[PDB]
């Protein structure tokens, strides 16, 4: 009930898609950062919310700003989320599988890189 998830320099997540076993009541995302760069240059976070949510996590979270990992504060469209990462950092979060609702779409992405995937229900 875990993954691993890396986003590098080039602004690449190392996998495009997760999937969640229907036994798993939580579900924990550890994000890093291989490469050089730092946070406030090529920070990325691991965001969770419906497809159709997406566009406005990403709009207010830039408005946001960088002290505020590039998301809105409260931001109830966000079913989880992790914090800014630069090089060489760790972030994890963890969600209860039971807000992942039969028949929507979940698109996991970072909030300031053009970054994104898929999460769906095993
Ligand atoms: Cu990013």
């Amino acid at each position: 009930c875990s993954v691993d998830i890396q986003g590098n320099d080039q602004m690449q997540f190392n996998t495009n898609a997760i999937t969640v076993d229907k036994s798993c009541k939580q579900f924990t995302v550890n994000l890093s950062h291989p490469g050089n760069l730092p946070k406030n240059v090529m920070g990325h976070n691991w965001v969770l919310s419906t497809a159709a949510d997406m566009q406005g996590v990403v709009t207010d979270g830039m408005a946001s700003g960088l002290d505020k990992d590039y998301l809105k504060p409260d931001d109830s469209r966000v079913i989880a989320h992790t914090k800014l990462i630069g090089s060489g950092e760790k972030d994890s979060v963890t969600f209860d599988v039971s807000k992942l609702k039969e028949g929507e779409q979940y698109m996991f992405f970072c909030t300031p890189h053009p970054m994104k995937g898929t999460l769906t229900l095993k």
